[PDB]
DNA sequence: CTCTACGGATGCCTCACAG
DNA sequence: CTGTGAGGCATCCGTAGA
């Protein structure tokens, strides 16, 4: 009860016409699907090979029964073409199966990621395989209307052709060294172990429970541990807990709390999630599962930044890791404010400018300090907090030692005005990016409607970086490693290094380029042996 | 508008057991 | 012969802890 091509011609030694590769003659696209017998790229075998050309009956290569190369030549050919799309749903299952079986591919369009584009992130068997592989040539018809057609023209494009460099990511992996891992885990349990002794003792009880949040609020009010104020403690929340400084218990504990949240959440749930014909872990990446549209990752952007656990990160023997990094990507998209904007001309940090209008210094004599505070009022203010949040997520985030009067003198201290006002009175609920990614609120809010643009417009740019280093790398055989915030991490034979570190920094400037008219970005590049390297 | 893990705390649910 | 405290886990839940 439908116009998807149902018929299907089946391959196998016994009937092998050669006369049907010349169906292949002359196309441009076509819908591509394959059978497994089971997920693990590693542990199946591909059952079934589906290849729909327009207006044929499917041609369907039974791989359990075929064993003459020569069958699969014209096929491998097909695969080979560069001048011909290959039309699949869920391309990087196919393709690696594909890899791992010694075909190669280029040219996929994955109507899955054009699908969950359409759906802009509201989340709102043998006549199978003939069925699926050729429904693909009619996506593929429509959501290349939602290419051109639609302004989502540059987004859906772009994440189409950042296909190949999200499975080019995944595939490569990054490689463990697991002797740091378990050292540093002996050693934040040992320092566990001295924590749990040394606070014992502190807490004159041998045999109370330091991980019993009750036994441990009695035993500090049986020793009495009061602050300045001489004012018992209450409960044990850290924040409480920095009030009771002057108590070598309330040291020690804070410490024992640090190190044991370290150890279990993190050395000792770690291990949990690897490989092991590899020893690389293969993480999942969810391309549109985050508000923003952001790369999420699931069993690294949690990974602490310390060089401590970053170091544990290497590259595989012969090569090197090439990082790169945008310097403040975020507040360059918003200013795309005329002070701004001057500003950003003048290549003054925005941060330093904000360090001068609230403590009314001169950018030269403005300090580090300064631009920190500066740097939490920007964050907290920008995206549409009020005096009284931004002193909690101040003194929360930043550790900062302010008061509401303060906060209040800050918030009240062109262009960002103008659009804040803009965005107050419209009171929208449908907001866009420069690609012209859209989204749809339920109710209005200030704060996501400011930070909704920049934020997708970051992940718009970063994944246009991907796609032109995913196409500059073939050439030097370059491995895609990582993406995180904006940054991308990427693993290279040492000798084409400086030669990589080009392309790298070429592929994200020109795609600030594409979107960035009035602002030049800068992209802070470094050559490491570990992750930990950059700090 | 939460989420996650984690131990501690509830809270019934059910089975061997001694009267 | 048969209700029953006990135990015996089995999860559910609070709050950190983000």
């Amino acid at each position: 009860d439908d116009d998807i091509e149902s018929r299907f011609f089946i391959i196998n030694d016994n009937n092998y016409n050669e006369n049907i590769n010349l169906i292949y003659k002359d196309i441009k696209y076509c819908g591509l699907n394959i059978q497994t017998t089971g997920l693990e790229v590693f542990d199946e075998n591909i059952r079934l090979i589906q290849i729909a050309v327009e207006n044929y009956p499917v041609i369907i290569y039974d791989m359990f029964n075929i064993n003459k190369k020569d069958i699969l030549d014209g096929l491998r050919k097909v695969l080979e073409n560069k001048n011909i799309i290959k039309i699949i749903q869920n391309g990087k299952f196919d393709a690696k199966f594909l890899l791992h079986n010694n075909f190669k591919i280029e040219n996929i369009f994955d109507t899955y990621i054009a699908s969950k584009l359409l759906d802009k992130n509201k989340n709102m068997q043998l006549f199978y395989a003939a069925r699926d592989s050729s429904c693909l040539l009619k996506l593929y018809k429509k959501l290349k209307e939602e290419i051109k057609k639609e302004n989502l023209h540059i987004v859906n494009d772009i994440e189409n052709k950042c296909i190949l460099p999200i499975c080019d990511m995944e595939l490569n992996g990054i490689k463990v060294d697991l002797e740091n891992l378990q050292k540093s885990t002996n050693e934040i349990l040992n320092e566990l172990n001295i924590e749990k002794d040394n606070l014992k003792k502190k807490l004159k009880d041998e045999n109370i429970n330091v991980n019993s949040q009750q036994q441990v609020l009695k035993a500090l009010q049986k020793n009495n541990v009061r602050d300045i104020s001489n004012k018992l403690i209450e409960n044990t929340s850290d924040s409480n807990l920095k009030n009771f400084l002057n108590h070598e218990e309330i040291i020690s504990l804070r410490n024992y709390r640090r190190l044991y949240k370290l150890y279990s959440a993190f050395y000792l749930k770690l291990p949990l999630h690897i490989n092991t014909k590899t020893n690389k872990i293969h993480t999942t990446f969810n391309q549109l599962k985050t508000f923003s549209g952001r790369f999420s990752s699931e069993k690294l952007q949690q990974i602490p930044r310390q060089k401590n656990i970053r170091e544990i990160f290497i590259p595989n023997d012969n090569n090197i890791f090439i990082i790169a990094d945008f310097k403040q990507i975020e507040l360059k998209i918003a200013a795309e404010d005329e002070i701004m904007l001057k500003a950003y001309n003048n290549n003054i940090d925005l941060h330093t400018l904000t360090a001068s209008i609230i403590t009314k210094k001169n950018i030269p004599d403005i300090n580090k300090e300064d631009r920190h505070i500066a740097k939490a009022i920007n964050f907290g203010l920008i995206y549409g907090m009020n005096y009284v949040n931004l002193k909690n997520y101040a003194n929360t985030y930043y550790g900062l030692n302010m008061s509401l009067d303060q906060c209040l003198y800050f918030y009240n201290s062109k262009g960002i005005y103008k659009w804040h006002n803009q965005v107050k009175q419209k009171r929208a609920l449908q907001y866009s990016t420069l690609s012209n990614r859209k989204v749809i609120f339920p109710y209005f809010s200030f704060t996501k409607a400011l930070n909704y643009p920049v934020q997708g417009t970051c992940a718009d740019i970063l994944k246009l970086a991907l796609v032109d280093l995913y196409d500059n790398l073939k050439d030097i055989n370059g491995k895609i490693i990582l993406c995180v915030h904006d940054e991308i991490i990427i693993e290279v034979n040492k000798k084409f290094q400086e030669e990589a570190l080009k392309i790298l920094v070429q592929s994200m400037e020109n795609s600030a380029s594409y979107f960035l008219k009035k602002v030049k970005c800068e992209v802070s590049v470094k050559i490491a042996e570990n992750w930990g390297s950059k700090d």
